[PDB]
DNA sequence: AGGATCCT
DNA sequence: AGGATCCT
């Protein structure tokens, strides 16, 4: 649906969106803070050409998940909604007379490092990491580390801390595969 | 994405499409036969208003699944593709200056009665039927009846024959729930 | 209930 | 590998 973007064009779009995201809640437009917007996906991995732009939005309250992506607003930018729910929302945005795919995802604060790790990818890397943890009866996803469907609380805050606690070598996003 | 259709408008669209569906295969446009096109979903259940139109296409060869929906063609009608693969293809068609959702699905000959049953719905009915079979260690889907992930070949040809063999009362599509 | 396509 | 949204 969306056209190809260069990495620089993608970064320009992310920079534009950082101050312009909001959601409608009880008849009020609530602005989303730049600090709670994280560029993820292939843009974070510095791929030269992008099929879409991926943003992770950190939502401060569980009760707001109902309202954020389903009532997403982008100041001054026209867009259509391809698919949308509380956790994923795919938009086709109009930018400089062309149409591009913007993927929006949400995470709660407690999920943040797991979500950054997940949404950064790439898929081949996630599969190898998850297969290794699966052998030790763990399940890793964008929400947490689980054993036997029960959350395994880890004493970590950042993505780096998570990767170290999971027992893997840290790699900059561009070198993950 | 698509507008609401009346049942009669839906039927008009199905009638139009019956002679106009084809797919591109090795540089040739292969016409799909009307006899292999079955109206399913809420249109088959005679719902007064439709959110979309559902067609089941019966594909004569397994090897053609690669080619049919991914290269679907509709003579004289403009459309865009929302999502598409070998088994489901959702199109937004232009009809009399309005946009409507056309859902296309494929089944092989051996799957036909199971596919008709599945795609006719409604969801509430499928769930109750499938839950009852699940208690007897069976799994029913659009492809067949399974026990322990193994196909259970049934001596049936039609949807009516299938429903009787599965041990349920036959109901016209409009009365299934 | 069960599966398809699409997201990383 | 694992999950979201959408299809019946
Ligand atoms: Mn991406
Ligand atoms: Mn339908």
């Amino acid at each position: 649906g969306g056209g190809m973007l260069t990495l620089i064009q993608g970064k320009k779009i992310v920079n534009h969106l950082r101050s312009r995201l909001a959601f409608e809640y009880n008849g009020q437009l609530i602005k989303i803070l730049s600090k709670n917007i994280v560029a993820v996906g292939s843009l974070r991995r510095e791929e030269k050409m992008l099929n879409d732009v991926d943003l992770l939005i950190i939502v401060p309250e569980k009760k707001l998940l109902k309202h954020v992506l389903p009532n997403i607003r982008i100041k001054g930018l026209s867009f259509s909604v391809k698919v949308c729910g509380e956790r994923k929302c795919v938009l086709f945005i109009e930018w400089e007379k062309k149409t591009y795919q913007l993927d929006l995802f949400t995470a709660l604060a407690e999920e943040k490092p797991y979500a950054i790790f997940h949404f950064t990818g790439p898929v081949s890397y996630l599969i190898r990491i998850r297969a290794a943890l699966k052998k030790k009866n763990y399940k890793l996803n964008q929400y947490g580390l689980f054993k036997n469907q029960t959350l395994v609380p880890l004493k970590i805050t950042t993505e780096k801390e998570l990767i170290k606690e999971l027992g893997f070598t840290y790699r900059i996003p561009k070198k993950r595969l």
